[PDB]
């Protein structure tokens, strides 16, 4: 089998992207962030905290002829912007572009932070990193990938994120249309239940290749790129007047600035990213400061291939036994 969904931009800053996903008996459409960089598939539902919804759509188990309380079952998760949710579990059937898997945990939300009432355009998390750390207990679960994988016709789901436009997620196959050149694979560690791997090096704007490691994760579910502070020093310096800014939180450019390119190294291939994608507007309605889309990971601990650099590349998740990822030019 394979399935294949278009994700949008949430917003014109392509701050995060959802996706189409069919839950239940009659169908019940949610529009979720897909997210590599966790393994919990967790919905607004009819359970959720009513002041805590704001616009959202909502699942309900109780309208779903093949909906089962998986008894006793509990979640809680933490993410790295500092917001979270929590709740219990339902098996149902869960669709994603034509792929149906049967007896996913959805987990219902009864409690979700701010942020996620706040933005009433995500109904949910459907996570794709590694089922070790799905955070169901005392019985964890497996993600909607690991679920559907004996079925796809390779054990792969590739991301196609579009600059200002929609992409697609494909399971199952790779659509060699979709790019350029070729796909460069490259090692991934599972040590952490990341798609974790190391970048070769970077550039700034038409400036020489660096060779260096950088060990981050490809998450989908993170807005920016996330760097060492050296490198993102190095690409802030070629823009005039850019400066790191304590009280906004992060890195500032004049809105007036043609910001340069960023290259990163997989293996001896390289992705360029425009100048354009690292513009994420100003920082508050009329402001004539901007925000960088390129920021320290300084004290998250860990890099961060965040949107703004996967959006650039054409990215296979080969979650064969030896899980590998692959990058192409678009």
């Amino acid at each position: 089998s394979t399935g294949s969904a278009t994700t949008t931009p949430i917003d014109s800053l392509d701050d995060a992207y959802i996706t189409p996903v069919q839950i239940g008996t009659p169908a019940q459409t949610l529009n979720l962030d897909f997210d590599t960089g966790s393994s919990d598939l967790w919905v607004f539902s009819s359970e959720t905290t009513a002041s805590e919804v704001d616009g959202q759509t909502i699942y309900t188990p109780s309208k779903s002829t093949t909906a089962k309380l998986l008894s006793g079952a509990t979640w809680s998760i933490s993410y790295g912007d500092g917001s979270s949710s929590s709740g219990d579990v339902y098996t149902d059937t869960v669709s994603v572009g034509g792929l149906t898997v049967t007896g996913q945990a959805v987990e219902s939300a009864k409690k979700v932070s701010s942020s996620f009432t706040e933005d009433s355009t995500i109904d949910g998390l459907l996570g794709l990193a590694f089922s070790t750390l799905n955070t169901v207990s005392p019985t964890q679960q497996k993600t909607f990938f690991d679920n559907a994988k004996a079925s796809l016709d390779s054990p792969v789901f590739t991301a196609d994120l579009g600059y200002h436009a929609p992409g697609t997620y494909n399971f199952g196959f790779i659509d060699t249309t979709a790019y350029t050149g070729s796909i460069t694979y490259t090692a991934v560690s599972t040590k952490q239940g990341f798609w974790e791997w190391t970048s070769t090096g970077y550039a700034v704007g038409s400036g020489t290749f660096k060779s260096t490691s950088i060990d981050g994760i490809a998450d989908t579910g993170t807005t920016l790129l996330y760097l060492p502070a050296t490198v993102v020093s190095a690409y802030w310096a070629q823009v005039s007047g850019a400066k790191s800014s304590s009280s906004v939180g992060g890195y500032v450019f004049p809105c007036s600035a043609t910001l340069p390119s960023f290259t990163f190294g997989v293996g001896s291939a390289r992705i360029v990213i425009p100048g354009d994608y690292i513009d994420f507007g100003p920082i508050s309605t009329g402001s004539s400061s901007c925000f960088g889309g390129i920021q320290s990971s300084a004290g998250i601990g860990i890099n961060i291939f965040g949107d703004v650099a996967l959006k650039a590349a054409f990215v296979v998740f080969n979650g064969a036994t030896t899980p590998t990822l692959g990058f192409a030019s678009k």
